[PDB]
Parts: structure tokens; C-alpha cells; sequence
């Protein structure tokens, strides 16, 4: 279960996510992305930020060298941090990504977020002159495929109507769940053939640093609790089955064994109408990450609601 690009490359639509917050041992990367890759998972999302990618890239390339997968059956993300908008910084961040992991290419860059920051506060750069240069990346093969994250719908535009456009983002990876489910974002990403991506699919990891903790847990829901029961899976397996039945592309993370495997069990059912009907009725304009450190920065995304 795949979705075409649309650039025709392909991109599983279940993925791993790898971030961990920095009070767990870089080790525990490596260990969990071997055991994402054995229960199934073959799309895995790392970035510059999460100081993980030797791990990952580890773990990958351990599972090829036993055998278990070739290169070409894993899709593997990476992102170009915000401190690294300028053109001229963008190859340099993406060959850096690759040595850390030890890889010949990533499958997808992204632009991480649009809310670029002093190198190395906050920076102004015309995220055109970015793109520009995530396009000579695509066209040297150090990334198979180019996309977007954390853009809202206008930021989206500006690329899509550049001058002498060469290639068209082919996903934008956003936050996206039950509580804040990006219809509206998701019908114009459509309408342009671009995959939405939804990170926080779970209800994020409530770190204190961005995420309120009064904030309502997304899997103790009762409504997600409810359909669990009535098809006698779990809340987490309800909040990924909605994604895929919208075609939305969905990453899971979890450092756990059990939840690990239990997540690639969203291929084994389905949600009615009515089922999805419910689930968009919990809509409620909750994005977990809102933090000063950002929110008033020129280009956040969600001055636009
Ligand atoms: N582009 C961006 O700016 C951005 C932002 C946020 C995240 N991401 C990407 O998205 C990935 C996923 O989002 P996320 O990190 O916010 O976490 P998430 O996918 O919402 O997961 C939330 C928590 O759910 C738990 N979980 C997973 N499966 C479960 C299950 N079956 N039952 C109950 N708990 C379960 C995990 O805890 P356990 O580990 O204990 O199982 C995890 O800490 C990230 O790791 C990263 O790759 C990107
Ligand atoms: O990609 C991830 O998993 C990271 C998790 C923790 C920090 N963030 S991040 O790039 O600093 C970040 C922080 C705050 C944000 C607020 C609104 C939207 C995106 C954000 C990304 C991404």
C-alpha cells in the first residue's frame, strides 16, 4: 500500500517516526527502527533536528545487510533545519544528512518548517530562493523526491505560483488529527496532487516544552473509545485507519514493541461513513505544539486558521 508522487515516485502510506525527546539514549533509535522495519513499516521520518540519524541510517542499513529488505523497498525522509533556509546552505545540510547516515540518497528532503532562524532568533529569507535550491538537489539525485512541512495553504501558493517552477512540492508534512484534522488544507493539497503527511496522528508526545499539559489526550477520547470498542481494536488504530480513508499519508511514533507492531494492524480493518462522520466531529482547532518561542514568528503557520 503505496500512493504515487507526483513527480512518480512512490511513497508507503504508513510511516515510522523516529523522534524522541533528548532524555532517551540516541541508542534506543537504532533498536526501534530494526523493530519498525521487522513488523512492517517501510516509511521511516527522521530530520537534522532529531540527532538521530546515524541511528536510523544504522538500522537500515543493518536490515539490508541481513537481508530482510533491499534500499529500494525503504523510503527514508530527512529535513533541512531552519537555521539552513539560505540557498547556498541547502546541498551542504542535505549531504550532511546523507553522511550521517550513511546513505548514497534519501527518498524524500524536506523543508522542515517555514519559520526560518538566524545562522547560527529569528531570519527573513524568501523561501522561493529555497525551493530553487531543493530543486538541484532533486535534479542531482541526493533526494529522489522534494516536499514541505509546516506550511499552511498560502505559504503552499507562493511555491506552487513561482516563476519558472521546476518542480512542485510532492507532499506537505503537517500536523493533523481528530482535534485539528486540516479538512480545508487537505481538499486544496488534493486539488493540486500534493500528499498531506500527518505528523501528531496520535495526539503527539505532550512534551513540556511546547505542549500544554491540560490539553484534552487525544486517545482517551470517548468517541475514539467507543468506535475501539465497536470494532474491538484500539483508540490509536481508529486515529490512523481515519487518516488512510481520507488519503492522508500517516506516521506513527512509538518506541514501544507492542505498539509497534499493533500499528501496522491499520491495514487489517475499516471505518463506515458514519464511523468517519463521528470522528470529524471532534474537530476543535488543537494544535498541541503552541509555544511562545514561535508563535509570533513572521511566518508561522497557523496566523492563518
Ligand atoms: N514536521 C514536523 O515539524 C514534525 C513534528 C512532530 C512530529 N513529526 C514526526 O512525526 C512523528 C510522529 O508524531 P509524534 O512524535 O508527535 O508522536 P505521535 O505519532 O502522535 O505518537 C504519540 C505517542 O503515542 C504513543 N503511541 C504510539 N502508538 C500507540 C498505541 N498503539 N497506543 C497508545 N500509544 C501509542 C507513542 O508513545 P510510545 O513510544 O510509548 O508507544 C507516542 O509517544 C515524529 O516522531 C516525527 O517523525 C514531525
Ligand atoms: O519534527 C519534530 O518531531 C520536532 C518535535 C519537537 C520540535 N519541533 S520544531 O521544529 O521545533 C517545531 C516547534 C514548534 C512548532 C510549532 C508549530 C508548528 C511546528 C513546530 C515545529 C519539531
Amino acid at each position: 500500500q503505496c500512493v504515487k508522487l507526483n513527480d512518480g515516485h512512490f511513497m508507503p502510506v504508513l510511516g515510522f517516526g523516529t523522534y524522541a525527546p533528548p532524555e532517551v539514549p540516541r541508542s534506543k533509535a537504532l533498536e526501534v527502527t530494526k523493530l519498525a522495519i521487522e513488523a512492517g513499516f517501510r516509511h521511516i521520518d527522521s530530520a537534522h533536528l532529531y540527532n538521530n540519524e546515524e541511528q536510523v541510517g544504522l538500522a537500515i542499513r543493518s536490515k539490508i545487510a541481513d537481508g530482510s529488505v533491499k534500499r529500494e523497498d525503504i523510503f527514508y525522509t530527512s529535513k533541512l533545519w531552519s537555521t539552513f533556509h539560505r540557498p547556498e546552505l541547502v546541498r551542504p545540510a542535505l549531504e550532511n544528512s546523507l553522511k550521517k547516515a550513511q546513505l548514497d540518497y534519501v527518498d524524500l528532503y524536506l523543508i522542515h518548517s517555514p519559520m526560518s532562524l538566524k545562522p547560527g532568533i529569528f531570519d527573513i529569507v524568501d523561501l522561493c530562493t529555497t525551493w530553487e535550491a531543493m530543486e538541484k538537489c532533486k535534479d542531482a539525485g541526493l533526494a529522489k523526491s522534494i516536499g514541505v512541512s509546516n506550511f499552511n495553504r498560502r505559504q503552499l501558493e507562493m511555491i506552487l505560483n513561482k516563476p519558472g517552477l521546476k518542480y512542485k512540492p510532492v507532499c506537505n508534512q503537517v500536523e493533523c488529527h481528530p482535534y485539528f484534522n486540516r479538512s480545508k488544507l487537505l481538499d486544496f493539497c488534493k486539488s493540486k496532487d500534493i500528499v498531506l503527511v500527518a505528523y501528531s496522528a496520535l495526539g503527539s508526545q505532550r512534551d513540556k516544552r511546547w505542549v500544554d499539559p491540560n490539553s484534552p489526550v487525544l486517545l482517551e477520547d470517548p468517541v475514539l473509545c467507543a468506535l475501539a470498542k465497536k470494532h474491538k481494536r484500539t483508540p490509536a488504530l481508529i486515529a490512523l485507519r481515519y487518516q488512510l480513508q481520507r488519503g492522508v499519508v500517516v506516521l506513527a511514533k512509538s518506541y514501544n514493541e507492542q505498539r509497534i507492531r499493533q500499528n501496522v494492524q491499520v491495514f487489517e480493518f475499516q471505518l463506515t461513513a458514519e464511523d468517519m462522520k463521528a470522528i470529524d466531529g471532534l474537530d476543535r482547532n488543537l494544535h498541541y505544539f503552541n509555544s511562545d518561542s514561535f508563535a509570533s514568528h513572521p511566518n508561522y503557520p497557523y496566523s492563518d486558521e
